[PDB]
């Protein structure tokens, strides 16, 4: 494989994300051979660490993935560290020098990546300074990887965006959503555009409805401080869920390049219907988990650091609608929540049942294409066939496929994908501004009615699949969730 | 279950088919509760057997199909036997009498089924006398189950047809082909018409070619006497293969009633291209098996009873063409033979590859839907998805399904399915005159050039999938056998 020549600077280089996700990913790119001699990693944070202490930190964080000592040592010598106060303009001069020193040491020509893994208050500030203090390279590329969240409403986001646009063009910005980095999620376009039988049926004439489910068995754990102000709505729906929908609802692109893909996705989002108060009430459900069946499952209000009057949503179920011919009348059902029956990230495409009557007791039911993303990749197709009875009758059978052991071992972890893609300058698995702005516009309309408490807050017992209102939502259209736990 | 009131007479009631399959099947119908009290089975052959030894013959045969010995005995009590010579009109009175006795003893009002399980030469005769000697019931129905509808030649076949329509009404004729009775063959229509995504692609816009394979590992064994003049052409192609093609190539029927199904099938059969001499040479391959790698897999010309000059075909592969708008340009490849790599009856529908450019190393390949009929039922769908590599690329994966233990344990045997259907007077799974007629004309066109030795006789290693001329047939259209052995 060809060598990738880059200089990566991590803001927030001592946080857990960097320690357990980022460095090991970068190390993998090294093992694979993409990273060879012309590369350097400059870590930065507020604590007073130094080069020796940083290399040691890195060494410990990748010890579990090392083949041999020499390999780790060779890798480690490409890192350097600079303590740095993101608000201090002068501090940037120290960083600029570290970067230039590293660029000279390993002969790196531009190609800089700045990874922001710090509190979001600093996103705009760091951006402006990168330009001011002359940290941006004069040749090669300059790219910014921005960690979640990306604002907390359309306003904050737009504001963030405006700030970012001072030193970067939208196509150099890489907003991170690790679900877009999962292998199975990337199989969607292949399945659809690579098989005419599905490609031709990916529209309102064959699809009854689309279902997206991101369910977790865990509760609020120990992140109540942050979660209580975000809820399933901002933590799971606005970002992960919406971006998966984008892959599903997209129009057929001119070609498979990042530019056409985003264009194809943007056309769908532009057709997304934004709701008013009555509609949010009609099409969405918000709930909070109650007690379960064991002394481990406390109702949400009894969790650590959760205010006693909390009206936060730990579960959201809703219907999206697209004003594009392709999707006329096909509801996209979306759901995500904590304390549900199982851990599962999946997509289920329910096809309209056939009208040909066999004159049997059980006529043809709806076929279903299911793509399981988490916990283990699997694809299943529920099809109508003949029952094993004396009189002709139909039944539903499931053809299945699941990742092999070899598939698992060769699957790159999402952060490796993202970093590698950013190095290649491929925007295929990243959302662009148009996509993010629409998601915010859509979600704001919902939040607005929630904060004003203009919609019920349902309960559901820990261990189920949500409030009964969730089922009632699909029932109105003669639909039902295919995954029942 | 409802009790079925019927009287079934078996001509050839001491032959292998009766012993091994007919009797055990009727028994299954009894155990399942369809056959309760108002029923009788009258057997008949040349040999002078008495009620005791005949009942004993049935007992020996359903012995391993009985759980409770009591139900066995209770079943046995409904049988009666009469020695009878089919050619002597006089002895039909003995039969006629026996029939009436059993009818009055068990209170069966008409509803007679006559199963002709004897050599074909006798069918015409038995039919005429059934009407002549007044064996046909007064009230209820009268139905004929003809074991070998094709007869031994188009002429005799046509002749028998003549006799039958001049004495019986067509809805009383049940032309047998046990393959139509196989559970998986009956799933084909359910899969196609029961699923819009498949129903809509069942034509030339999506299908590249259809393959039908009926392979066997055994050689001629101890049937050289019959096989040497029949060959795979008459033994497997003319009958079983053709009936399967029928289910595949049929047009979409108006409804799922046997009348519309037959019309739909016939639209395909009448559109089948019958070949002249040049075309047989172009589209068909005949071959005879040579020695295998192992020891006792000797060449066909060395089997104990095969004449030195034998030019018999133990393998046929060919291309069928239907002149219907939905099948324009799609070849139907058929192959059947002895001493091939494995025992298998299956259909493989190859879909044209998509044309979407992913910009990958491996673009989309052809999807394939496979229906395994023997040894065990299975349905597989090879689809294009994403490979597990750093760069985006496609690969084919296989979604599969196979019959469960419960399914195969509740699956009726072909003969039970057929007898039951005849009782119900349902002709959907039986061959009709037009299909039988066409199959004959089709085959006779091929036999003519073969008996005139105007086409080559290929050789193939026993244990392989046939001569390479079989692969060349498909390669001419850029196709290849999916089943590799």
């Amino acid at each position: 494989v060809s060598e990738i020549k880059t200089l990566v600077t991590f803001f927030g280089g001592t946080g857990d994300l960097a320690k357990r996700k980022l460095y090991p990913s970068v190390f993998n790119l090294y093992k694979k051979g993409y990273l060879q001699k012309h590369f350097a990693i400059v870590g930065t944070a507020r604590q007073a660490l130094n080069d020796d202490e940083f290399k040691q930190l890195v060494r410990d964080c990748i010890k579990d993935f090392t083949d041999d000592q020499a390999q780790a040592e060779a890798f480690i010598e490409h890192f350097s560290y600079r303590a740095h106060d993101v608000t201090d303009a002068a501090s940037y001069a120290v960083l600029k020098e570290a970067i230039e020193e590293a660029a000279d040491k390993f002969d790196i020509d531009g190609n800089r990546i700045f990874y922001m893994s710090v509190a979001p208050r600093f996103f705009g500030t760091i951006a402006k300074y990168l330009k001011s203090e002359g940290l941006l390279a004069d040749t090669g590329y300059n790219r910014l990887m921005i960690e979640k969240p990306f604002g907390t409403s359309y306003d904050t986001a737009a504001e963030l965006q405006n700030d970012l646009e001072n030193a970067f063009d939208d196509n150099q910005l890489f907003r991170i959503d690790h679900y877009l980095g999962k292998e199975m999620v990337q199989n969607i376009a292949a399945l659809r555009f690579g098989n005419p039988i599905f490609d031709a049926a990916w529209n309102k004439d064959y699809i009854k409805n689309v279902q997206v489910t991101l369910s977790e068995v865990l509760g609020v754990e120990e992140r109540a401080g942050y979660y209580d102000t975000a809820g399933a709505l901002l933590d799971m729906i606005q970002n992960h869920t919406m971006q998966i929908v984008g892959w599903l609802a997209m129009e057929k692109p001119e070609s498979f390049t990042d530019k056409d893909i985003r264009a194809a996705k943007n056309a769908a989002f532009n057709a997304l219907k934004i709701y008013d108060e009555a509609e949010v009430n009609k099409y969405f459900v918000r709930a909070q988990y109650g007690a379960g069946d064991s002394a481990d499952f406390k109702p949400y209000l009894e969790e650590l650091d959760v205010p006693a009057d909390s009206k936060n949503n730990t579960f959201i179920a809703g219907e999206l609608q697209f004003d594009l011919p392709r999707w006329e009348g096909v509801p996209f059902y979306v759901r995500s929540g904590k304390r549900l029956a199982a851990k599962q990230t999946r997509v289920d495409i329910v096809f309209k049942a056939g009208t040909f009557n066999f004159g049997s007791e059980q006529e043809a039911q709806e076929a279903v294409l299911s793509i399981i993303i988490d916990p283990k990749g699997a694809i299943e197709l529920k099809l109508n066939a003949k029952s094993v009875e004396d009189a002709f009758n139909t039944r539903t059978i499931d053809l299945g496929w699941t990742v092999s052991d070899e598939d698992k071992k060769n699957t790159p972890e999402p952060y490796e994908r993202m970093i590698h893609d950013t190095m290649n300058g491929d925007g295929s698995n990243f959302a662009d501004w148009n996509g993010v702005s629409i998601a915010w516009k859509f979600v704001d309309a919902i939040s607005a009615v929630y904060t004003a408490d203009k919609a019920p807050l349902e309960t559901y017992k820990s261990g189920s699949m949500g409030p009964e209102a969730s089922d009632k939502l699909l029932a109105a259209n003669g639909d039902a969730w295919v995954f029942k736990g």
